């Protein structure tokens, strides 16, 4: 199969990449970063995020693999000492795949721009106060007033969603979680406060009240959008496919990253 | 069909019950509180909880309906003014049903006792300090130290789970959420802190460390269990079936109860 | 005495201002917005904040008064219906004063800039990730990693400090409170998480780790500072003096704003 | 001076106690556990709590010292390796003292019982639902509905108060902090949610609404009180006096216990 390898850019990740290319050169494996069926990221979860968005147009044709040359990552979750064994079983093929849900973010202008997120998408205010009306399935739910909102993927719950008090969902649950950032709550302004978990086909809409410019982020990318009229959140029909080669449970992956290792 | 009606016991709930029995007497409807196919609770969510556990041995043969004579409830969510229209469309039959996930709680002794919960099951310490080892899918996850733990159903997320910082899940998501109660976290003792959402077939086990007596609650019921050896939490294969007669979205039901009405 | 009146700028606040000037014209009261001893703000807490920072160079010579033409404010906490009675007892003089603590914020460059805050001062990152070392009384306390930090005055605890989970302090306590914004906590990075309350003379220092550009806010004002080397927080020796004319307890003021009114 | 030493009861704490008595026997130091001026606790913070309440009738005549034979404590905060140096400088006298605020808890029946707490006092419900009206300085503040309340001393903020989201106050601030336990908040029932910090002479009163039986705890002690009519919280006029022998800042003590050591 075709393959390619991204690297964090530091010394050890580049050297581990060339070592796997040399190991791949001993098999029926052609290097190709244009039409690959296997994408390997070496470095961290951020390096994996770049590899995902780099090939987010062909998600159904790629099995992703992450190698962490630093601390353990939730996507780059295979030690460098297992690089040589990764190459062989990848070269055989006939491995099983695992798929995670993704977040679909739509932005409408007075024009439309859609995005896909592996971790989360956030909405903050371009300087001024952040005020939006939250619409769930065409029903007005609340008028949010604070620092912003964060809609997280299941696997993204361990990232920014966790710092905002959100819960950690197992990535086999096709859903999305919304969390609040420093919400103002007084006798006249009311937010739900609790994080919200939405199943598939549930559409969460954010609609402006005053300023129509929001700082919208999607994973690592963050762009200021002007004259915004609506932000639509829903579980994406597209999924990301990992190459499963051993057994590393998500809760074990959560334990090693936050409890002890 | 056979039917029965429970009442909160106050004046208006009893009078609304006799009015529906009289309205039911004008149809092919026999009253029977032993083998009913339709159970109506009048009062509040607590009155509905009693009706559920009263017929929790025959959940697949009953469509539940809740009427709130007081404030809006998440299970008793139909106004008394709609009692006369409930009777007629219930008498016709040919309504659609909706099903919610339930929580299965297993307790092992040096003997076994299983339970079903509509909202949540909690574990606290019988006087002394609460210490348990949390085991997720036979893998040790953490050693919890605090006031206790709460495993909530999807519909139960709006109850005790909400007061503990847990997220609100849509009841169409077959899952269960675990929350922490006043967990102690220092340089040597570590808990995850974030709430955890577990899909079906995921088994969460609580195992004692010192004292084997815990105050285990299941919905409104709470019993002190002695010489406890294991507490097993998992999404139940059994479900509760409501009688759907109009359109009352869960998020609309959340809005009316916490934001404004 | 000399006096001046600021107004929110809308119709009713301007008309209430001219009405008090006319009422003041019936006494030994000269209007002067350069050297006043009594400053009246009409509008809201934001209008009061502007009046404070407008005369923050002469705080020991001014008694402040706030009138809310909208909802109740914690500084603008006197109804417009009491405007005519405010004018008379202000004209008599011989009222008692009440004083609140202020926050002193120092910023050092490779040059020094000091500021005074009535509510709080916040530190966020200019685009990139926010990382600082927190130094309390010259002892390294923690390496913070997240969205930012907020040091609040006692009276400022009801503002942004409250949205960040901070506690509400009575303004008679000469202290300052620090709160965290979306702090990242994993097995390798650790923050205290709890808000911290510091007495007088306690100096809290924030020191950069990578980027030396921070978005530093002080009350409503927010300015991007570049090549920052240190941010020093401490309870200010200066205080703000209100003109006490009735009895409005802080906890009563908290009750009317968040519980019910 | 007279002195006495309490011990956790395990082997090393008893042996360290007899070693200090033998070291004290080489000075003008008489052992006396009835009228001592110096009390030494060996073990942990719990052992120190027992020593405090054991001599809480003569707090103005005693300088307390805590030795931790296990992990670092906030009261037992001197290593066993410094036991021999503690004995000598204690025998010289002429050390400086440091004093911490205490919590005064009053309970009224249809009779009165007062208590002193070094960490905190908690109020929970004897089985049924916990509902109280919170009265601050004779003004009704809120109707609390949840699991209970916790009023903490400044030094007690690092204990149970920290697990409940409360802030950490420096013990030089004569104040008390109130925190909420799993408070229920819906459209009809409202709590402040934020922790509250009260200065001296501020009296916080809890008054029953239905059940007059509460599980009231004071530090380690916990007693069920029946037919309760009022619970009064205020900063105590009495203080605890430690024997200062080196320099161990409270924030350094917080750092070593929660961040790293
Ligand atoms: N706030 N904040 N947090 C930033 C986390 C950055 C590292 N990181 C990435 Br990039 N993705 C994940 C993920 N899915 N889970 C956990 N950490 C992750
Ligand atoms: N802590 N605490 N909270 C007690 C809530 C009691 C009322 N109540 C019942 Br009973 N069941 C539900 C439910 N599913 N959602 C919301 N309120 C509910
Ligand atoms: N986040 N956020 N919150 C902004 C609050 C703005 C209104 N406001 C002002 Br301006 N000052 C105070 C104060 N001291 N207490 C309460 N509200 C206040
Ligand atoms: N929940 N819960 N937490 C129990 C803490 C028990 C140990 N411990 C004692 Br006993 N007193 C203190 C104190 N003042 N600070 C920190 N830990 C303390």
């Amino acid at each position: 199969m075709k393959y390619m390898i991204t690297s964090k850019g530091d010394e050890k990740s580049d050297l581990l990449r060339l070592n796997m290319i040399a190991g791949f050169g001993e098999y029926d494996m052609e290097y190709d970063d244009v039409e690959p069926e296997i994408v390997i990221s070496i470095g961290g979860d951020g390096t994996f995020l770049s590899a995902f968005h780099q090939y987010e147009e062909r998600l159904d044709e790629i099995a992703f693999i992450g190698i962490h040359t630093g601390h353990l990552g939730f996507y780059a979750d295979w030690r460098p000492a297992e690089a040589d064994k990764l190459v062989k079983l990848l070269a055989k093929g006939e491995y099983q795949k695992v798929s995670y849900p993704l977040l679909k973010t739509t932005v409408k202008y007075g024009k439309e721009a859609t995005y896909l997120a592996l971790n989360e998408s956030t909405v903050k205010s371009s300087g001024g106060p952040f005020v939006v009306d939250v619409v769930i399935n065409d029903i007005h739910f609340e008028r949010f007033r604070g620092d912003g909102l964060c809609m997280s993927t299941p696997s993204g719950t361990t990232a920014y969603n966790k710092s905002l008090g959100g819960a950690l969902m197992h990535p086999s649950i096709e859903a999305m979680q919304l969390t609040e950032m420093a919400s103002i709550n007084n006798r006249v302004y009311r937010t739900i406060g609790s994080p919200l978990v939405f199943p598939k086909h549930h559409v969460v809409s954010l609609q402006p009240v005053n300023d129509k410019d929001f700082q919208i982020s999607v994973d690592h990318l963050s762009i200021l959008h002007r004259d915004v009229q609506e932000i639509r959140y829903e579980v994406s029909a597209k999924k990301i496919h990992f190459a499963r080669f051993r057994s590393f449970p998500f809760w074990r992956r959560v334990h090693d990253s936050f409890i002890e290792d």
